[PDB]
């Protein structure tokens, strides 16, 4: 069991982010931090596709268009950060964007409609719990893209390796997703 820098995976994404950024007419700023931290050849190879998902949404859905984005006083060029820091005995990766932000009450209104939870205990769940509703399958008939990137696939890889994904978000201030990994 042999460890190689997290550079191996991270370095692939910039080309993609640029690619994906250009498809939806959005200019983005991509920052990668902590490339030197190291994980086992296994742990690195798995997370790429999971990480790739989290990046895409930020460009795709996280970062606003210039005209609407320029209005709020935030700089016109959105910023996307992928970082890995070696803290303690756990390896944590984070992806953050200065984006629209996930509207937490939209997730709460979806859990009630679909019966995941009833409304009167909505007060029970914590903000941290609300976004976990992004992890139920099919939270997202006539038409079906035979090809589908789901959020859970990520939750799984993380859960696969004894690891915990998390989502923190603040409407119109941005969202950040975090992946803690052991050893
Ligand atoms: C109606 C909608 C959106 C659904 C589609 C199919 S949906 S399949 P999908 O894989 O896209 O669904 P996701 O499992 O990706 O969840 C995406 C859900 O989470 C939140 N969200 C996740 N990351 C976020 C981020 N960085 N910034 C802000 N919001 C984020 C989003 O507001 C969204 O509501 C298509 C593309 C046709 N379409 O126009």
């Amino acid at each position: 069991i042999r460890m190689v820098p997290i550079s191996f995976v991270f370095n692939r994404f910039p080309r993609m982010v640029r690619d994906l950024a250009k498809k939806m007419n959005k200019e983005v700023n991509f920052i990668m931090r902590g490339e030197d931290t190291e994980l086992d050849r296994t742990f690195v190879e798995e997370i790429g596709e999971p990480l790739l998902h989290l990046l895409r949404n930020a460009i795709d859905h996280g970062i606003e268009p210039k005209e609407e984005r320029i209005a709020k006083g935030k700089p016109p060029i959105g910023t996307l950060i992928l970082s890995a820091r070696h803290e303690g005995n756990n390896v944590v990766i984070e992806v953050e964007d200065d984006g629209r932000g996930i509207d937490k009450e939209k997730i709460i209104r979806k859990a009630i409609e679909k019966g995941l939870i009833d409304e009167s205990k909505a007060a029970t769940l914590s903000d941290q719990e609300i976004l976990n509703f992004l992890f139920v399958p099919g939270f997202s008939v006539s038409e079906v893209s035979g090809r589908g990137v789901g959020m859970d696939v990520v939750k799984n890889v993380v859960e696969s390796l004894n690891g915990s994904i998390s989502i923190e978000s603040e409407k119109d201030k941005g969202t950040k997703v975090t992946i803690r990994l052991p050893l």
